[PDB]
Formats: C-alpha cells, structure tokens, sequence
C-alpha cells in the first residue's frame, strides 16, 4: 500500500 | 492536511 | 481496503 | 474532514 | 463493507 | 455529518 | 454496493 | 447532504 | 465535501 | 472499490 | 483538497 | 491502486 | 502541494 | 511539507 | 509505483 | 518503496 | 520544490 | 529542503 | 527508479 | 536506492 500526505 | 493510503 | 481523509 | 474507507 | 463520512 | 456503510 | 454522499 | 447506497 | 466509494 | 472525496 | 484512490 | 491529492 | 502515486 | 511513500 | 509532488 | 518529502 | 521519483 | 529516496 | 527535485 | 536533498 502507498501513503500520501498533502 | 489530506491523507490517503491505497 | 483503501483509506482517505480530506 | 471527510473520511472514506473502501 | 465500505465506510463514508462527509 | 452524513455517514454511510455499504 | 456503492456509496455516495453529496 | 443526500446519501445513497446502491 | 462530497464522497463516493464505487 | 475506488474512493473519491471532493 | 480533493482526494482519489483508484 | 493509485492515489491522488490536489 | 499536489501529490500523486501511480 | 507534503510526503509520499510509494 | 511512481511518486510526484508539485 | 520510494520516499518523497517536499 | 517539486519532486518526482519514477 | 526537499528530500527523496528512490 | 530516477529522482528529481526542482 | 538513491538519495537526494535539495
């Protein structure tokens, strides 16, 4: 799974 | 912040 | 399952 | 915040 | 089951 | 908030 | 089942 | 908000 | 926010 | 399932 | 922010 | 799955 | 910032 | 800062 | 997976 | 997995 | 700064 | 500073 | 994987 | 893995 935070 | 986990 | 938070 | 889990 | 909160 | 669970 | 919230 | 689940 | 889960 | 939040 | 997970 | 945040 | 993960 | 992990 | 941050 | 921080 | 990882 | 690890 | 930072 | 810091 990938993770992104603005 | 926005946050997403695929 | 994927997770999103605005 | 809005939140979704698929 | 999926979950959504506005 | 509105909330739904499929 | 799909879920939508305006 | 309006809400629908198919 | 609007939210959809397919 | 896909997830979208405006 | 808008957020999508395919 | 792909992830996008505006 | 915008963020994407393919 | 924005942060992503693929 | 590829990662991009504006 | 790759890591990026703006 | 913008950042990309292929 | 921005930081990336491939 | 390649890395670029503006 | 490669490392870059602006």
């Amino acid at each position: 799974k990938a993770l992104g935070i603005s």
